[PDB]
């Protein structure tokens, strides 16, 4: 009829909620968020180094100096670069750029360049390299032509075969394109260049190419019925690179010297520049975050959390929360806020709450050591720069497309699967710890008190403030009560 | 004996076994294999649309319209393509099709295709579109020829230059292929395009094009020794393409309009279609997708259930079946039970009872269905691989393809083990913490009013009938009643009797 | 007060400590590693087949035999073909070898060359066999080329059309290696073939090509700025291949024969040959490969163990040891105890003595040995990785190649980890289930006989000596016998 002490655990107000593999909407006392979802709109600048935002002008357009471009000419250091999905400038004389996204993934390497000049206009005595314009390349007003190659015009009706040669004594790689005329008649060659058989030979350590016009008649494409095919090589240092031509030759005013390699990327938004410092950016934004995951966009540059196809991704720190003298048979004790599990005595001072401070302080420190370890232990998790294909790639793109999507699907799963399987046993480790110091109170007192089945004890020989901290220390004496319970217990079992 | 209570579990004989983590073939009562392991062995459409059967043509023969190969004259619509690996009927001229593989994976996009005229036969004036026939190529047995180009010759010992456009006036993305014919030798040059240099040259929006041709000597192929190499395109809407040839040049007659693209393939089998119908095509024959695996083969088209390499996948829903060739749950289960999981022997008087604590028996049944429910939900969206060619100068990329393909394949086959090796051993652990908390239901119940034997029963210190049991089984039992009597009744045997 | 019987788990002398998902460093009784984590830096041969060792040499300077490279006459067969990062000795004379990659991978599926000839460098009776070497390509001082083609020259200043023809009647496929020279003016075209306007082409069935030489002015390499672009194809038996040619033409001697496809490689490494016997190599020395898996070097041929990127990857077995008037498994384990895992404790009239449960004992020896291999079992097929190469030009997919191999080992660290640290925790959580239901089998067989002091011990209400100790030890302490003798020290004990 009195003096007793209860096993009971933490209950609160919380309702946020976690899942398990077998069950789900399992109400929580704690739990964490470790999937951040939400981005600025904006695109920012990496650890201070602001992106390359070429506005509608392509790489194309860039590199060879389209008369639209005429912002990035000199160009300065870059963290990303950010190209429209379609540009609008860039070959504004029709025609193709070989080895295109090649180049373009080498750029994702690189972070600087220092345009220089080798064959200056000026260069060109006995040939014509002035009326070299059409209307394909306005500038303003009308009739220009790319900045950074010239196109050579035969002059006094002879084209002398041309030989010039430059030699990169620089200590850095050099970025050299040049490119050859595609004409639409028989007519429009011999009025341009004079001589009908024509080629354009270059010459490197690594490079042995000829090339011949392929001359055709063909729909006009911004204006023009002829198109102009561009190559471009890598010069390394010390190395020499000769050109010899009779015709057709669209020749370099400059080259672009690689002075910054290292991480870089290519990325396709239609966004635009605001004033920003981010760790991590994104097509759609950047973000600020200590998250280990993230879900706003498969595509993210930089050192930041690890992109994951989920809606939610919380994960279970405390009990779950089912609140009701009483017993943790019953439910979660409010009135407890010491620890996660404790006892409830009575006795004949009076009543109070006291949590058992050895279980709890190592589930605290069993449980953190379990979401510190899960969050920055796996962290290779297969982050990305993405690439480009051209119209007869297609079987690669879609091995790059099936890869990347591939691996997206089992790091998600990777995560997905852990979360809930460690829910599941943080969910009832709590249940166990519970368990276990019921235990440990009853194989102390043993037949000197009366399991109820609520969880409780009723004492047969009553102790209070010292023997119930006896209890909780795990210091009881059971012989020191042994003969004061035996009798109550004898008298119990007559009446 | 005075009067019992037991607690024990569902058993019968079902022979069915599962494997776990920790140990392996363990006889359930309860299993849901789900690795489909069945084929029916035919080719069958999907879904209601035909394959397109090449029976024994390739693709380019198909495309072409080598004479041995027939034209889908209906323009039908298809849900895959068929392909025998090696096909008879191919290129029956020797020669080659540039970006074969590239173009042959268009196809796998594409449901439809249409067949137009650009090119009339009857519209080559200039020269001669009839002699430009072959051995190579029969049909009666008279020498024929490819019949969706043209083989153009030399009109009068003339060959006029040839400029042809072109104009995409429909909406749909136009297929067109031609090509270029090389001869044996500087003479036959002459025989057939008396040009002794000639190009073959396209122009469209993004195509650029002026072909020469390349003579060699050369082993005689299906009887012939001069080749022809084919070019293909795709002319996009209102753009236009135009010809320019001065010799040699294998000229369009038709093109294909892609009127649906969509979800398709080209299945290498050696099968022939029948009357069926599947959601789900492999190679070798029609599986059912009821089930959520299958291990038949990597390559499967349509509603598919997910492919791994293994050989039995077989997930535990039901408890171990550890029967007793009485005493409760200690020795194991009771056949006597036929609703409900775990259940009581409730003994007063010489005859019996077998109830079923429907409660938490309905617990068990809703979370071990829901979470079967939720594993093979975390699966779908795996990796399912896709059929793409390659030709013999494209052996790496070749590799990386089916190494990444096999490696998605192992991950998910271990993922998919591993997953319900553990769902296994969790199912069964939570059976066992089921039927103990039954057991100690009943315990923090009764307390000193009734007697623990070792065996999974509590032998009653009074007299219990069919009221005071229900009573104990939905929890509402009252001690302090019997508290009193059951005193006594304890009194007794502890002083001799 | 006395006779008991105590339930205990075993402990010892362990240093060794595993993980688990919560816990990091736990001392367990028993352990063990499964990372191999060293190797002897030697380079072997491959159970009993030697690596093919190119020495200093390219693939494309053994192929053409460049002079400095030598032949293996033996027509041996190979493991693995080993080549420097950096060759020094490759195109000799400069130039190009188209779909070399391409070739390299042919190479990596072949395991044995013999070699034979096809054109007799005598046979070119009507042009020069002979003047056709260079400043390039030295052996031994004077001037020479490529020993497998020959650079064909014009006689008295002619160069009559080349056409010549092979049928492979051989049973086996046969690699041809051919090539094309690109002058550096008109002047020397003349000079060496005389006629102005030419070609070189070659027919099979599944080959046509004609190459005419693109002559530019280029920088001096070794010495030229010519250069001589190479070609080969792979002729299928009974097939015939045909080359016709005007000049510029560079015509095979040799022609080489696969014999043996199948498993090979071509590693990249800079050690040497080493007189020694491996199951499984790297680029940087041989492994020990009877772990499950290691971490020397991602790339590894042969019967190999599983590669993760681990520091550290150990299993555990036994139990967690916690050692130090007996007790009960309550106050941790018993150093006293050695024939099992778990088991009991007797003290009784005759005196005390550890005896363990083999019963309860194997089914845990036999079951966690049984997981082990289940473990090594289904990595049994993880992801190894295969060397390819690529140009520059080939960028983009070598990225795509990489940044596969690297997912790949990834996910494969992940889950071995990640297996290894879960079991863990079940592998312990395990032995306390053991210890705990051993105790119930003595709890729930003495019942109202004995009574539990707390700490995982019962005190015996009768006596009990040796052979009741060992019933109960066996399961089957019978109760009906004794409770007579317990029923009356009860009832002397809740009063006197
Ligand atoms: C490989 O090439 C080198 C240099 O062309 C050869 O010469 C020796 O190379 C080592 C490098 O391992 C130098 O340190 C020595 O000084 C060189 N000479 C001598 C006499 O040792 C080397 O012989 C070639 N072969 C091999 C198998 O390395
Ligand atoms: C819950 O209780 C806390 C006080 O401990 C209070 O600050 C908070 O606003 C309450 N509401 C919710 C939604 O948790
Ligand atoms: C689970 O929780 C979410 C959030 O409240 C809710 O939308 C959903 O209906 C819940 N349960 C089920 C079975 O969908
Ligand atoms: C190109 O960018 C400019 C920048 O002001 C923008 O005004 C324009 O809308 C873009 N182009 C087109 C065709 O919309
Ligand atoms: C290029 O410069 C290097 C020295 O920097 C020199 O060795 C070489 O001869 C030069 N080449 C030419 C074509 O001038
Ligand atoms: C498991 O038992 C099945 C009986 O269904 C038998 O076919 C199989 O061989 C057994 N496998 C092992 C590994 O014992
Ligand atoms: C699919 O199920 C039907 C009955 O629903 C069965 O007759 C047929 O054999 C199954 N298919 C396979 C491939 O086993
Ligand atoms: C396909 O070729 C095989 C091989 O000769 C032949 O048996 C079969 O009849 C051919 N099919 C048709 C429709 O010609
Ligand atoms: C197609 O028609 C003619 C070709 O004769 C061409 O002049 C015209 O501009 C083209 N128009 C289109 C493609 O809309
Ligand atoms: C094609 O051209 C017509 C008229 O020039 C235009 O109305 C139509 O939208 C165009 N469609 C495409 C797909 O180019
Ligand atoms: C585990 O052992 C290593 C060995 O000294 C030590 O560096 C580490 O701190 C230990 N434990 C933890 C929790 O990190
Ligand atoms: C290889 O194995 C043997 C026997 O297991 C051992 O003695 C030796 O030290 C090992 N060496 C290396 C380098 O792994
Ligand atoms: C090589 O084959 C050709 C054509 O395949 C044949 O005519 C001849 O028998 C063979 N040549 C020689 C020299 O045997």
């Amino acid at each position: 009829a009195g003096d007793r002490i209860c096993i009971g655990y933490h209950a609160n107000n919380s309702t946020t909620q976690v899942d398990t593999i077998m069950e789900k909407n399992v109400t929580v006392t704690h739990a964490q968020d470790i999937l951040e979802k939400e981005h600025n709109g904006r695109l920012c600048s990496l650890k201070g180094v602001k992106p390359l935002i070429l506005k509608n002008c392509s790489v194309a357009g860039w590199l060879l100096g389209n008369p639209m471009c005429d912002e990035f000419l000199n160009a300065p250091e870059w963290s990303y670069i950010v190209e429209k999905d379609r540009p609008s400038n860039g070959l504004c004389y029709p025609g193709t750029f070989n080895y295109y996204e090649e180049l373009k993934h080498l750029m994702s390497s690189t972070n600087q360049f220092e345009k220089i000049q080798i064959f200056p206009r000026s260069s060109w005595s006995n040939h014509d390299a002035s009326s070299g314009v059409s209307s394909a390349c306005p500038y303003n007003g009308r009739s220009s032509f790319f900045r950074n190659v010239v196109w050579l015009i035969k002059k006094n009706n002879v084209y002398r075969t041309i030989t010039r040669t430059y030699n990169n004594t620089n200590i850095e790689d050099l970025l050299i394109i040049w490119g050859i005329h595609h004409p639409n008649n028989a007519a429009e060659q011999i009025k341009l260049y004079q001589n009908p058989s024509t080629y354009v030979s270059v010459g490197t350590s690594t490079l042995n190419q000829r090339s011949i016009p392929e001359i055709a008649t063909r729909p006009k494409v911004n204006g023009q019925s002829g198109r102009m095919e561009f190559f471009w090589t890598i010069l390394r240092p010390n190395d020499s690179i000769t050109f010899e031509s009779t015709g057709n030759f669209i020749a370099p005013e400059y080259a672009y010297k690689i002075v910054k390699k290292g991480d870089s990327a290519i990325m396709k938004s239609e966004l635009s520049y605001s004033n920003c410092d981010t760790k991590c950016q994104t097509p759609v934004g950047a973000i600020n975050s200590s998250m280990p995951f993230h879900n706003v966009h498969p595509f993210a540059i930089g050192e930041c959390p690890k992109y994951v196809k989920l809606k939610k991704l919380v994960l279970a720190t405390g009990l779950r929360n089912i609140p009701q003298i009483a017993g943790f048979i019953e439910g979660g004790w409010q009135g407890m806020v010491d620890g996660w599990y404790g006892y409830h005595h009575s006795n004949e001072q009076g009543s109070g709450y006291a949590a058992d401070k050895e279980s709890t302080q190592k589930a605290v420190d069993g449980i953190t050591n379990k979401v510190n370890s899960i969050i920055s232990k796996m962290n290779s998790q297969f982050e990305a720069v993405g690439k480009e294909f051209n119209n007869l790639e297609r079987r690669i793109e879609n091995l790059n497309k099936k890869m990347e999507d591939g691996f997206i699907d089992v790091w998600t799963y990777n995560a997905e699967l852990l979360v809930l399987m460690e829910n599941e046993r943080t969910l009832d480790l709590h249940d166990s710890n519970v368990k276990n110091l019921y235990d440990k109170v009853r194989r102390q007192l043993r037949d000197n008190a009366k399991e109820l089945g609520n969880g409780c004890f009723e004492f047969y020989h009553r102790c209070d403030n010292k023997c119930m901290e006896s209890v909780r220390n795990g210091t009881y004496d059971y012989p020191q009560y042994s003969e004061e319970s035996r009798l109550k217990r004898e008298e119990i079992d007559s009446g």
